[PDB]
């Protein structure tokens, strides 16, 4: 928990990568060693969520390097994962098949289930919080950010509902608080944008929006799902199930065949599924 009197004698800032609620993540170099890292700025129990994050280890997590104090102001030091985007690396692939994506989910999930053996809930599990480490093509995805406990307060939330409500849980927009079951329906949104590049909530309209959400009323539209196997979507619906105790948990999507056995197809659905997230994710 290292001290600092000025977080700019520390660090020198470049810009954000991904804002949240009460909360910043800001690109920015180590002055006297010219590290680049991911800063995580709060400003207002909850310094045990980060205790703990410190001491969260996972290769699909961000390391939590450090956190800096400024009197009113905690600093979040991630690791910084350069990646790229999840999506923007789809699109960049030439072969993409729902055997990549399930490896894309298994790291996801397995990091969530970290975390929630842990008792850790990200709260913030979203696409852009998810990065590949490295720019290989190969690479670990890695959960980049978290969503801290102030993230269940009211404030928050309908922030989060303002935002981009398609990562959001049901339970979540319904002001209900947040749980473990949280994370796994935000793992289904991914995976199911993963499979065909499109948010499974899309409506023009705001109210029409929140409606199929709050009702977890989505499909598996033609073509896109057409070459997308059953056993893919089984897994998606127990993931994006709008009753938090019918959802799925890590372990439980993790025991999943589309996750655990062979079941995820070896066709490339990259034309489309790139096609779709270029259309939506620019």
């Amino acid at each position: 928990w290292k001290q600092a009197e000025d977080i700019r004698d520390i660090y020198d800032f470049r810009d954000v990568l991904g804002t949240g609620a009460f909360s910043e993540v800001i690109l920015a170099e180590d002055k006297r060693t010219q590290k680049l890292v991911a800063i995580k700025c709060i400003a207002k129990s909850m310094e045990n969520e980060i205790a703990v994050l410190h001491k969260i280890k996972h290769p699909n997590i961000v390391a939590l390097d450090d956190i800096y104090e400024s009197g009113g102001h905690l600093y979040l030091i991630m690791q910084l994962v350069s990646g790229g985007e999840l999506f923007d690396r789809i699109v960049e692939k030439g072969f993409y098949t729902e055997r990549d994506a399930s490896r894309l989910i298994f790291q996801v999930l397995d990091a969530v289930k970290y975390l929630h053996d842990l008792g850790i809930v990200h709260r913030d599990l979203k696409p852009e919080n998810l990065l590949y480490y490295s720019l290989d093509e190969d690479s670990k995805i890695m959960i980049s950010d978290f969503g801290l406990s102030k993230m269940e307060d009211p404030g928050s939330v309908l922030s989060t509902a303002c935002g981009t409500p398609g990562y959001v849980a049901p339970e979540v927009l319904a002001q209900k608080p947040y749980s473990k079951a949280v994370d796994c329906w935000s793992i289904g949104v991914i995976a199911y944008i993963l499979l065909c590049g499109y948010p499974p909530f899309y409506d023009e309209n705001d109210a029409k929006l929140f409606e199929q959400i709050l009702k977890a009323e989505y499909e598996f539209d033609s073509p896109y799902w057409d070459d997308i196997s059953d056993s893919a979507k089984d897994f998606i619906r127990h993931l994006m199930e709008k009753d938090p105790e019918k959802r799925f948990t890590c372990e439980q999507a993790l025991q999943h065949p589309w996750i655990a056995g062979d079941t995820a197809l070896d066709k490339n659905i990259h034309q489309s599924v790139s096609e779709q997230i270029k259309k939506n994710f620019a």
